[PDB]
């Protein structure tokens, strides 16, 4: 028996995972998220852990806990937590969405030239060390008082355990991480006025932080089990799903579009989208990209075609007819707005439908393009989340992507997963790394199709021509 | 009675008008088109013929035609038909819509500086004069046999007559026309290699070239009666609509958009997309332009959105969301219309799709008009036929939109064939006024537009034409 935790933004989900990889108990509580100025996103950390805590025990309420040998944690990444001497919270967690800090992000890679190759990342105003600039020059009074900095899965660890821990992925998130040398930076420390004084300690995620305190461990129905280091939720997901070793990939297409790519060690292109950061297991590295929303995007086009539901709306594209000339659909996540280009009298709702799927499509696979010229090159992907579920379009993705893709069965319960395999891997030091790394069961994999992975070719020479051009338009 | 013939493309079409002017019988014969090459488009003349044939003895079982006293015949313009010195047929007739011929078009308008300033006309494809050099260039064993060369109809009319002959409005479309001049050119005939000695004498739209052969008459049931020139199938549809005096002005929203103008005089801006012919009737002048078919727009559209009828759509406009940011559908006129919509965001179902459509198709009618009356056009009125226009909603929208009182009338159903016949009608009784023979179709409804919805519309149509222009190079 395992636990994995997940503090994700919008709740928290707790699962109970067998011996075996069966999930056996699943408890969710939700989050409220505060936006009390302009770019401000925030939570406050009391309200991450009466969440955790009422999760815990909704799942002890479930099923039978105290068979559990090991826990972990997953969680959103980014977040600056900070503390006072007595631990005590010196104002509410600025979060990944929150947007107040792009003044500062100028200033530190201005302070910190070299930033860029010790972090292999573009500074964001969501990353770590800006908001913490940020804050010595408006919160002064807060900033003189700190003394931690924690990420929000490792604040929830604090409670859980009385220990000062992160991960490599989710401390690569900070900005304050040396990527390639999996430690801190003196230097970028430095550049926000901090010490190493004032950050956790580091750990691969599969490696021990500490136990459950007793306190806690009676409050929950279980021993003082040991608490792995965990990882920064995307991370852990891959080592859910199995994702783990080099050029090992998955694409999200949920709500929430990311591209992640383990990578053969490490590697940055440091001015792009492109992001790279640790692996939640020793010795690994990723690479990721935020992504067209699948899954959003279809939404849309249902009720924009009059379709009313996405099943519908891919039923339809079926249905469309297969010697009227190409529509292209452009769609622009950048505030989710679209275009149709070359609509005759032949195209109806159906036509409509397969142009609204391929131009996605084309988009998603330009943003794999992106990631892999990075040096990542896949001989699957695996496909996960809602827009995931058609055989017709993951077929159609493959051959418009040139792409294995894989779909399989439970990739759907999300970075907790992740958590509870790292705490199983810590629970059974007799085994390699290699012996306990699971991927989920195949349950279809699609091969591209040569034939029509050459038509769609030059169509997304022309979809990249359009949306280029019509860009600015839209914008 | 009287007989009106029209040679289209996709069939022929007769019809039998009584003495007041009805139709009191009709009857249509499919024709096939050949494309034998990518930009080819011909037919064979004798499949003309024996479409034609077959009509008319089809109507002489529906009606007597013994009490027929003329003929009259209209046809798709610009097809050119190569005969021998025997009457032979030397090669298939190369139509309107064949594009064959681009490089010819600027050989041809590099050859004779003064070409526009004579046809009245930028040098098109579809056009008769550019299809001979072709064949000349192409065909020259072809090219070495030529003793004439006629128009669809016109081909018609010498197997129904014996005679070589053609009207102004038809002829006009040749590029060999003078059309200040109302002869040919010996100008652009020279540049061509050819001579008047190749073409067909001409005549008014409303002229009698002949009469119907013995063994003609006799195998359809009528006298041999005799035949007027007729007009090229826009010109004759015009006069069957009462399309007939300066400054009238017809749009039809029908399977085929045009916007025909008869103007004052002869009137000459080709640089440009407006052509400028002769009219079917003497001393009469006529301004045309392609336009969308908002008939078959409007179709696509509801089908499009899955709304089921050209009214469900309507409805379905005026529930647009009126706090919804515009959508913006951008139609590009190539039949071919090729489509943009432009700007959809959360806010947009079918209902602002569905308004969207017929906005921007609109714009672009709006715009269309503008760009003939530019010329020196300027009617009192436009009347507003076809399919496309059945809609009392959107006729108002158009009227809005262009500040153009749209007249609503209704039976411009029948097509050229009436305006063939009404001419026969004018040859026959010679002491009738036109204003007598000539009326206008019945007035079903005027249409003023709105001074404030026109204000309303006015930026709107400013934006439209922005982006047009921007994705205009995009459509090629
Ligand atoms: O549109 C025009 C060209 O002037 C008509 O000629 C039709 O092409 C058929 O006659
Ligand atoms: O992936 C990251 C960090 O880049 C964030 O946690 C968001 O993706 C949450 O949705
Ligand atoms: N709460
Ligand atoms: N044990
Ligand atoms: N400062
Ligand atoms: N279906
Ligand atoms: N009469
Ligand atoms: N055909
Ligand atoms: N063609
Ligand atoms: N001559
Ligand atoms: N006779
Ligand atoms: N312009």
């Amino acid at each position: 028996m395992y636990i994995g935790i997940d503090l994700g933004t919008s709740g928290v989900k707790v699962i109970l995972l067998n011996e075996q990889g069966e999930v056996v108990a699943a408890q969710t509580e939700k989050l409220t998220v505060s936006r009390p100025h302009p770019l401000w996103s925030e939570q406050d950390p009391e309200q991450w852990w009466q969440a955790t805590d009422r999760a815990m025990k909704a799942l002890g309420d479930q099923h039978s806990l105290q068979d559990v040998k090991a826990l972990g944690i997953a969680g959103q990444m980014h977040g600056a937590t900070l503390l006072d001497a007595q631990q005590r919270v010196l104002r509410p967690a600025i979060l990944w969405n929150d947007g107040r800090c792009a003044q500062e992000c100028t200033l530190l890679e201005a302070r910190v030239p070299q930033s860029r190759v010790i972090t292999g990342n573009l500074m964001m105003p969501g990353f770590t060390a800006p908001k913490l600039l940020w804050v010595q020059r408006h919160e002064p009074e807060i900033f003189r008082q700190i003394d931690k900095v924690l990420l929000p899965k490792d604040y929830l660890r604090l409670r859980m355990t009385g220990e000062f821990a992160s991960d490599m992925s989710d401390a690569a998130g900070t900005m304050w991480l040396d990527v390639a040398k999996r430690d801190w930076s003196d230097v970028m420390l430095q550049a926000c006025d901090l010490s190493r004084d004032q950050m956790p300690a580091l750990y691969e995620g599969s490696e021990i932080t500490g136990a459950l305190l007793p306190e806690v461990a009676k409050a929950w129905g279980m021993a003082t089990v040991p608490v792995v280091a965990g990882g920064g939720d995307n991370a852990a997901g891959a080592v859910g799903v199995g994702m783990v070793d080099a050029n090992q990939a998955m694409l999200s297409l949920g709500t929430s579009g990311v591209y992640f790519a383990v990578s053969e060690g490490f590697l940055s292109k440091p001015e792009s989208a492109v992001h790279s950061f640790c692996h939640a297991l020793p010795q690994r590295w990723h690479l990721m990209s935020v992504m067209l929303s699948a899954a959003s995007c279809l939404d849309w086009a249902a009720k924009l075609t009059g379709l009313s539901n996405v099943p519908a709306l891919i039923a339809a594209a079926q249905q469309a007819d297969e010697s009227a000339e190409p529509v292209w659909f452009l769609p622009y996540l950048s505030q989710a707005k679209g275009v149709f280009f070359g609509l005759t009298h032949q195209h109806g709702p159906n036509e409509l439908a397969r142009a609204v799927l391929e131009g996605v499509g084309y988009a998603l696979a330009d943003g794999m393009d992106v990631v892999h010229a990075c040096g990542i090159k896949p001989q699957s992907v695996t496909l996960i989340g809602g827009g995931a579920r058609s055989e017709y379009w993951r077929q159609m993705l493959a051959d418009i992507s040139g792409q294995q893709l894989d779909y399989r069965t439970g990739g759907d319960v999300g970075p907790a997963l992740g958590a509870a395999r790292l705490a199983q891997i810590a629970a059974n030091p007799e085994k390699s790394l290699i012996e306990l790394l699971p991927q989920l069961p195949l349950e279809q994999s699609h091969l591209p199709d040569a034939q029509r992975y050459a038509a769609y070719q030059p169509r997304r020479e022309t979809f990249r021509r359009l949306y280029q051009q019509l860009l600015p338009l839209m914008a």
